[PDB]
């Protein structure tokens, strides 16, 4: 049915392009992740993003690629199955974590940031969809996904305006908001915004009443940029806002000091007195 040892399954979403497909590995008896892209598409970028995979073959946390070719109308790329997106286990666990699974997010998804970084691309959609957990033995794994608004930073990019927001407002940089272009600096601030929704089940710049869709952004940019980094984390250790004030001081070229904002929370997750077990709240629904 597909790259002659794959059977296509049901459609299960889809990406920043294309859709995502349940499928089988009949020669290998595993399930598999298919992404279609239609050939005829006008802006082709599926063999882009299996470039991208492949060169972070072997990266802990990143999806193996199996198979990517062409099948009658589609473009076709295979995956390894990944579990839930770390939006459907925040949902499923009543949008409500605790801080010890806050913390233990941080630190994998802080390295899987700086791993892509290493790899001279920044991610640019750093949101809990693009954030799977592995199955069956990988499953203490944060696996990072979607490379379809990934970018080449590096000599580094110059400083530029690139108007218009490309990923998703909830989570992007004030400077993103700003009209800026993306560097390393705002997939870690993304991902700040990213462990304070954890911590609250919502931002305050959620649910904003605007009518039209240019509206609806100057409202998100407004409210972010008017609610102090020491509001937003009220009530919560202050090592969150010590990461956010840290991005936000990130100049455009810097290079992040990951090994810091990963002691950091290493440091809260001592003094809390947790254990490095890899048991988040999901693991202990009965
Ligand atoms: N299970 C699963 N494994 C994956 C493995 C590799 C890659 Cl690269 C992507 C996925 C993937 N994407 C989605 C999805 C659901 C809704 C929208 O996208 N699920 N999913």
């Amino acid at each position: 049915r597909v790259g002659n040892r794959y059977r296509l399954g049901r459609k299960i979403g889809s990406g920043s392009f294309g859709d995502i497909y349940l499928g089988t590995d009949i020669a290998a008896g595993e399930e598999v992740a298919i992404k279609l892209e239609c050939v005829k598409t006008k802006h082709p970028q599926l063999h882009i993003e299996s470039k991208i995979y492949k060169m972070m073959q072997g990266g802990v946390g990143i999806p193996t690629i199996r198979w990517c070719g062409a099948e009658g109308d589609y473009n076709v790329m295979v995956m390894e199955l990944l579990g839930p997106s770390l939006e459907d286990l925040f949902n499923f666990c009543s949008r409500k974590f605790s801080l010890k699974t806050v913390l233990l997010l941080a630190d994998q998804m802080i390295s899987r940031i700086e791993y892509i970084h290493s790899k001279n691309f920044i991610h640019r959609d750093v949101k809990p969809d693009n954030f799977l957990m592995g199955l069956g033995k990988k499953g203490n794994l944060v696996y990072i996904i979607d490379f379809g608004l990934a970018k080449k930073y590096r000599q580094h990019i110059p400083y530029r305006e690139n108007k218009n927001l490309t990923g998703t407002a909830r989570y992007a940089s004030i400077n993103t908001h700003l009209g800026i272009e993306q560097s390393r600096r705002d997939d870690l601030e993304s991902l700040g915004y990213v462990l304070m929704y954890f911590n609250l089940g919502s931002l305050p710049w959620q649910g904003l009443k605007a009518a039209t869709k240019r509206q609806k952004y100057e409202r998100i940019s407004e409210k972010k940029m008017s609610t102090p980094i020491e509001v937003l984390c009220k009530g919560y250790p202050s090592e969150f806002a010590t990461y956010l004030n840290f991005c936000r001081s990130l100049r455009f070229d810097d290079k992040p000091d990951y090994s810091y904002l990963r002691q950091l929370f290493r440091n809260l997750f001592h003094r809390q007195g947790f254990s490095y077990d890899y048991v988040f709240d999901w693991n202990m629904l009965k």
